[PDB]
């Protein structure tokens, strides 16, 4: 096929001890401060039944959600030129 | 075709004023609070020069990034029962 | 820490009054047509028994889904110029 | 190390003939209806010049997006039992 | 309103037999190699019994991803020229 | 405000000693193997010049993509029992 031969061939370029496109690379993802998970805390509010129903608890936390009382912590590891929205702690 | 005459069959069934499961749905995302936008920020640097070129100010934010000096703001508007991480203002 | 007191001081110069880089972002999702909810969906079609169990459901869905019988609602409330598609209404 | 002597053998147990949890998986997109990218748009725009510049694009097609007079096309090939929002073409 | 009449003029626009943004697009996603899902894999420890509970099993293919023992598979349809990550197989 | 004053209770309630529902969260994403940045392979092949243009270079990508030729890597840091795939090394 064409078009696996022109990929086979490419590989071995980039390959090349000269052009190395092709190297392993580390990933870091910054360490999170005080932070809770959905499951746990709908989990929680049942033990102490400040929720009837799971449903209700997925609710609340959605209302939340949406006024910004609390903020859903993004798992994007890395840093775009874009109109795209970051935040420093200092606040 | 067969699964064409299923989803125009299902369609009028949950059109059924009976069943109900298709309506319109309001989405609201929480306003941010006190943020930037990367572009802008890269750009800024430049206007002031303590990057000598673009792809210094993206690894200067990658860098910024991977230590949580900033973090991403999320655009998920969808509170979730799962082992996904969530923070409040308070910090 | 050299990475930090960076962050710290690029904080004051976005946060002075003359560069106002940092701002509060209102956002807006528009609100969706006539829509439903995958789990709502496999729901009622096990409470109207045309599925024995729910991974028909999903595999109904799923069905439906690969052939653009039904589309998936994005939650992008960003528009991009990029390669990225999009559709009016008015089909 | 011990994590990897794990992994290397949960991997001939699943390749058991037996077991057969690890298979080649096809996958579809729908194809989409009348559609359009980004960048064509905010570019056609120019080359007729209803733009004076590409912000204006942007921010042009960002206020149609916002106001579901035009929708993104998601990318999601995976119909997913959950709060998640469909639609069918017949609107 | 405004906004909608702008709308529905560039509509016709690109719906312009000259102009021609607005076209049917098909979509291909790669056949994937031996591969396994998630909620199959722990399914079947259960049925095996090398995990006491469910989330051993989560907490046990989390530590296989973190380590790289498996990778999982994305669903991104469409090559960006980014600093985005890609592979061939020839490993 | 009614909801604000729901989330600081709650807020105390989770920082209880007691409860402890919020910490500092680590998170690790697997180094990646032999692998290339997008930008970085169309620039290369323009250097080179088997591209008279960048589209030629993004269409050829994508060429490459939709046969599996090449397969994106995916920067989610989150093992999910769902019906999600993954892969070992070992192929």
């Amino acid at each position: 096929n064409a078009i696996a031969e022109k990929g086979e061939k490419l590989y071995h370029m980039m390959m090349n001890k000269k052009v190395n496109l092709i190297k392993d690379r580390r990933r870091k993802l910054s360490t999170v401060p005080k932070c809770f998970l959905g499951n746990e805390f709908v989990a929680w509010l049942l033990e102490i039944g400040e929720i009837s129903k799971t449903e209700e608890g997925v609710n609340l936390g959605q209302a939340l959600l949406e006024n910004g009382i609390i903020h859903h912590v993004s798992d994007k590891h890395q840093f775009k030129n874009e109109q795209v929205m970051y935040r420093f702690r200092y606040d």
